[PDB]
């Protein structure tokens, strides 16, 4: 009763309702625990997001970080299937020689919703629940094309802005949030030409110039500082008010843990749609 699923990383067969899963990854943890499935050891963040909370004790043993997988406790639980995010996925090759290994992740080239709705399609053959997968698909489906109506029908940009220890950088279509250009419908202010990982380096002048009408802000440093404290106050500074955006009350702060920690996670989607429809 083996099931062959397609990743990033490749192909990996394994029985139906695997028993003992470790996850590495809150993308992988989210929509694992949203599908019903209680995993028995888990990687650690300090970041992880309330609705994840109690996978933050002792109850369950730690798998390592979300990059750095703690491969000799990973080895002592036992692991009928390890499913990690694309964080970890430099480690693929020696996680795969401890038990049958998927990679649950987003790809900038298909775009987030189609290759976030295989990544739960997975989910659905290993464990058996096909159903509740499709009905949790058909029912976020209809939030995607609803907005991306929207936006088409009121045809405008959107510059997605990335602030990190003071470094602004900026992601187009082509990039791990191709979710705001191909999913949800926005054009991009400016054409970001073919991408590079971590974003291409602007600054607030760069934001002005530019005027996007509508301006999309992830603020990194609140899922990695120790504090929590809120970029708008900074981040809305002379330059930024005299944007467009700004004016038309279309600056949203994005989700941190949605849009950039959980990728691919049926909670973290949610967000991103609801997100969405605020803005």
């Amino acid at each position: 009763e083996t099931v062959t699923i397609e990743h990033r990383l490749g192909k990996t067969t394994l029985e139906q309702k695997p028993q003992r899963v470790v996850v590495i990854g809150v993308g992988a943890l989210d929509a694992i625990d949203s599908f019903g499935i209680e995993p028995v050891a888990v990687s650690k963040f300090d970041g992880t997001p309330d609705y994840l909370a109690k996978y933050k004790s002792d109850k369950y043993p730690s798998a390592g970080s979300l990059f750095e997988p703690d491969f000799e406790t990973i080895y002592t639980q036992k692991p009928d299937l390890i499913v990690i995010g694309p964080r970890a996925s430099k480690s693929y090759d020696e996680l795969s020689k401890i038990a049958p290994t998927i990679v649950f992740a987003a790809e900038a080239d298909q775009g987030y919703w189609e290759s976030t709705q295989q990544q739960w399609r997975n989910l659905g053959k290993v464990f058996a629940i096909e159903p509740a997968v499709e009905a949790k698909i058909e029912q976020v489906d209809a939030q995607f094309k609803s907005i991306m109506q929207y936006n088409q029908q009121h045809k405008s940009d959107a510059m997605l802005v990335m602030s990190s220890g003071g470094n602004l950088t900026t992601f187009g279509a082509n990039s791990r949030f191709s979710s705001v250009y191909k999913d949800f419908g926005f054009s991009e202010t400016v054409p970001v030409s073919k991408e590079s990982s971590h974003g291409d380096l602007i600054s607030f002048e760069y934001i002005r110039e530019h005027n996007p009408k509508t301006l999309l802000v992830v603020d990194r440093d609140k899922v990695v500082t120790k504090g929590e404290t809120n970029i708008r106050q900074t981040f809305e500074n002379d330059l930024v008010k005299a944007t467009t955006a700004y004016k038309n009350g279309h600056i949203a702060y994005l989700d941190v843990n949605a849009w950039y920690i959980a990728i691919s996670g049926v909670k973290a989607t949610e967000q991103m749609v609801a997100d969405m429809k605020a803005s």
